[PDB]
């Protein structure tokens, strides 16, 4: 109920939410069905639109115009936005040469440089270059500010996860709102697009930037505009509020879009009909700068223009459905369109199995365009698993194609001509983002960057400690003219140990075996060095790794690689090598195909065996330091170490033995040298983050020994190509990725085929910032560099797409 009888006389657009079932004026109450019964008449106000005109200019005042330009609006804050370029003379904003903003040159009374956030739906990256002689307003921000050439959506590239990631610096798996339509089965209730559930607070998680602002002092306007409320009145009411009194005034602002992305759904993303979208749109940037300029706040208030996500083309004839794959279509629910998520119709089926859903679903049609995955099996870098609210299967869809149940679904539900929700690594999916005020850079490009990101930047622009969030705090430092963030390093937690030779070899009952009974004061004296780190700075080029939890674990050294062996793991956490250009590759010497050597460092106890391996049928071993780059055959020895080996399924050796034998030289040659970390990591329960010795599920048979969940490497040389990996004078250049470790290559429909033809493929679907290894193994990486802290905390959030030029 609400008694629609109270006034929005003086309360328009208030700041406060009045409690029911009492009227509300504020902004919201459009959505909530709760307005006073004046609220379009007083607050709604468009007689005679929104510019001033020369006949208009020194008018009486009448309360029922939109907008004014009588003498006393600049001091009433309500003159159209146009009022001093018609009445006075000036220039509109986006006429005036750009001129740096050294310092704030604020109004009296304002404490710190307001934050305004307008935020534009389905705006693709490529539009800023595109568009850009229809758009001169932006294109001024752009050129004269800070902008990236794209910003990278989180997934699914949908506009609730992405705004709600933009506000609170999480991925949706954490916030929870991982889709525009969700079903949590706790609350046993349904999030719509249409419809109230989706105002109910149980949804939101996190805390967004205007409940941080509001918990430390920091007054906010509104970030939900209803959509019936047109974008100049959204505008005027900006700048009303901005001519608040000090003790009122908000300090951060949102102004939102609908649009490129209405029209980019009907008419595609490069559409004929696209133009006027964008040129409405940079309208009302110039509105709002010209309203800036009128209040004396351009030079003032940082501005942000970004994007949710961007826009792909997508017709009703380019779907796929489960109806030709599924015997079974009605007993399942899917959640469709750009992605898919599949769950039992109903909870009392016990004839419902995912196991025979997947199978039916994998790899059935020669150009099949969607690939179906257990959550826990996705790429690490959507970080789209650990919520209740994400089904267990999950249908990653070819850009340009949705799925759907049933024909019937896409027919009786072409409209349409765009789309989005792919891969946020997807060309299309990118969007944009320019920062233009005194706190940021003056005409700077910077690379592009992700979506998580900005909501530490926003905290720093207003002076707020950031909640805790998925962002890394300082990366972003190189946006800023002033307000970094200067962090420190984290503490190394475990020291290690650096153990000599403990054990003789009658000591060891591993069941292993070595051919390397095969026999010198020049070689011996040479061979000690090489175990107590004499090429080390050779092979750690940037530091060990710190520890940062509570382990033990030893280093080990050899000619060839540096290792941090797990005593509670049984093998390596990283293990670090540089190969150069010049390096060659060699074969594994047939007399130690089966070669595996106790480690005279390492106690029997703390050592894997080979006869777990023997017994368990389905479980086989690799190598972390890969035999194929020995330095020297007798180096090569050092290889076959227990304390190198690591338990792997034979499928999964092929992808291991391709990149090891194959693509490290490949990257050491187009590079010019490459060190690689390479190690294990564990998340049996998904969320990200390193498993504890308690939550692993699945051990080499027999035996103590944990199953890895991925494998991972870091691959680093020198941004500048003409210096080595081992020599390198300035940036880095890294590429990483976290290969999951399963028992078949189903993955990959075309794995029958020589690796050459699937494996890179593979890798490159699961490409890594090293931030993602970094939480998935509790280890800090580059540690001990040249460069600037924050500098590599950019470095560290890095990923290497595969995709072509934006
Ligand atoms: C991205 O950044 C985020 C933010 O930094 C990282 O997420 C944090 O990760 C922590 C570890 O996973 C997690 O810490 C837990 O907090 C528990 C208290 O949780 C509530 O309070 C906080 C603070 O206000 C709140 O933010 C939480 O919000 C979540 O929950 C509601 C839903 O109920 C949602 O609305 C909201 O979206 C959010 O959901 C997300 O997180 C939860 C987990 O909290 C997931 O389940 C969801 O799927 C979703 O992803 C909560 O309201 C605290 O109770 C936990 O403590 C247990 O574990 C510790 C380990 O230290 C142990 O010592 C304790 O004994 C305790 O165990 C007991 O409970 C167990 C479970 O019943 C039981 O098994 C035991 O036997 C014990 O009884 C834990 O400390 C933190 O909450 C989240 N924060 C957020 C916002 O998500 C995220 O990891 C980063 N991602 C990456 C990849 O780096
Ligand atoms: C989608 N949407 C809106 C605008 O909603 C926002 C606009 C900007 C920002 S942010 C944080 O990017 O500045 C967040 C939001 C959420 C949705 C979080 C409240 N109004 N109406 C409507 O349908
Ligand atoms: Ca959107
Ligand atoms: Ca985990
Ligand atoms: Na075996
Ligand atoms: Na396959
Ligand atoms: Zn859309």
């Amino acid at each position: 109920w609400t008694a629609t009888s109270g006034s929005c006389k003086g309360r328009c657009f208030e700041l406060q939410e009045v409690g029911p079932p009492d009227c509300r004026c504020d902004n919201l109450c459009k959505s909530y069905s709760s307005c006073c019964h004046d609220f379009d008449e007083l607050c709604l106000k468009t007689a005679r639109g929104w510019e001033c005109t020369k006949d208009r200019c020194g008018e009486v005042r009448n309360e029922e115009n939109a907008c004014h330009c009588s003498e006393d609006c600049l001091s009433r804050g309500d003159c159209c936005t146009n009022y001093q370029v018609v009445c006075k003379g000036e220039s509109h904003w986006v006429d005036d040469d750009c001129e740096e903003i050294k310092v704030p040159e604020c109004p009296a009374g304002f404490v710190r440089p307001p934050l305004i956030i307008f935020s534009v739906d389905g705006f693709r990256a490529s539009y800023m270059k595109k568009g850009s002689k229809v758009m001169p307003n932006i294109e001024k921000l752009r050129s004269c500010g800070t902008h990236a050439p794209y910003m990278r959506p989180v997934y699914p590239t949908k506009t609730f996860p992405n705004l709600y990631t933009l506000a609170t610096g999480l991925y949706p798996e954490s916030h929870g709102i991982v889709g525009n339509s969700m079903y949590d089965p706790v609350f046993d209730a349904s999030f719509h697009l249409r419809g109230r559930e989706k105002f109910n607070h149980r949804w939101w998680g996190g805390q967004p930037l205007w409940i941080t602002a509001t918990k430390q002092g920091v007054r906010a306007g509104t970030f939900f505009w209803s959509v019936s409320i047109p974008h100049e009145r959204r505008i005027l009411t900006i700048l009303q509020w901005l001519s608040l009194p000090d003790n009122e005034r908000p300090s951060v602002y949102a102004f939102y879009s609908e649009q490129p992305d209405f029209s980019g759904h009907k008419y595609g993303p490069f559409g004929p009909e696209m133009t006027n979208p964008l040129r409405e749109i940079d309208k009302t940037v110039g509105q709002l700068m010209d309203g800036l300029k009128q209040l004396r706040l351009h030079r003032c208030v940082n501005v942000i223009f970004v994007g949710d996500h961007g826009m792909e083309d997508v017709t009703c004839d380019r779907t796929e459905f489960l109806s030709n794959y599924l015997t079974n279509v009605d007993d399942i629910t899917l959640v469709p369109g750009t992605l898919g998520r599949i769950r039992a119709k109903s909870i009392n089926n016990s004839k419902y199995d995912p196991k025979t859903i997947i199978a039916a679903l994998t790899c059935k049609k020669p150009d099949q365009h969607f690939k179906p995955y257990m959550k826990q099996h996705l790429p690490k870098r959507l970080h789209y698993a650990n919520n209740r609210r994400i089904e267990d299967i999950h249908l990653l869809v070819d850009r340009r194609w949705h799925v759907a149940r049933k024909p019937l679904d896409v027919y009786k539900k072409c409209f349409f001509q765009g789309d989005h929700g792919f891969d946020n690594k997807v060309n299309s999916m990118q969007t944009v983002f320019v920062g233009y005020g005194p706190t940021f850079k003056y005409r700077t490009k910077v690379p592009p960057f992700e979506n998580i990101e900005l909501y530490n930047v926003m905290c720093d622009l207003l002076g707020l400690k950031p909640a805790p969030n998925n962002g890394t705090h300082g990366s972003l430092n190189h946006l800023l003219r002033t307000n970094t963030f200067r962090p420190t390093m984290p503490d190394e937690v475990s020291r290690p140990n650096y153990p000599g030779i403990m054990y003789l070899q009658s000591e060891f009952d591993l069941g292993c075996t070595c051919d390397d009974k095969v026999e010198n004061k020049l070689e011996e004296l040479n061979k000690r060095l090489h175990t107590k780190g004499s090429t080390k700075e050779r092979h750690l080029l940037y530091g060990r790794p710190a520890v940062l939890y509570r382990t033990s674990y030893d280093i080990l050294y050899h000619t060839d690689f540096e290792s941090g062996y797990s005593e509670i793991f049984l093998m390596p956490l990283w293990t670090s090598y540089t190969i150069s250009k010049q390096a060659e590759v060699s074969s594994i010497p047939e007399h130690l195909t089966n070669c595996v050597r106790p480690d005279v460092r390492v106690s029997p106890g703390f050592s894997q065996n080979c006869l777990a391996y023997k017994n368990d049928k389905q479980m086989s071993y690799g190598f972390l330091f890969p035999p194929y780059l020995s330095s020297s055959p007798e180096a090569k020895y050092d290889a076959f170490l227990v304390t190198n080996m690591v338990p792997m399924y034979p499928a999964f050796k092929r992808v291991w033995a391709y990149f090891q034998r194959v693509l490290v030289k490949k990257y050491a040659s187009e590079r010019n040298g490459v060190n690689v970390i390479s190690g294990p990591i564990f998340d049996y329960n998904y969320d990200g983050l390193r498993d504890t010795e308690d939550e692993i599920k699945q051990y080499v048979e027999g035996s103590s020994i944990p199953v890895p969940t991925h494998y991972y490497s870091i691959i680093t040389s020198c941004l500048d190509f003409t210096q080595p990996a081992d020599k390198c004078d300035g940036p880095l250049s890294v590429s990483s990725f976290i290969l999951p470790h399963r028992p078949d290559n189903d993955e990959s429909c075309n794995s029958s085929e020589d690796e050459s033809k699937w494996v890179e493929e593979l890798m490159k679907m699961h490409t890594a910032r090293v931030r993602d290894i970094e939480h998935l193994t509790g280890l800090d990486f580059y540690r001990k560099t040249s460069r600037s802290y924050s500098e590599i905390l950019t470095l560290k959030t890095y990923l290497h797409t595969y995709e072509s030029e934006i």
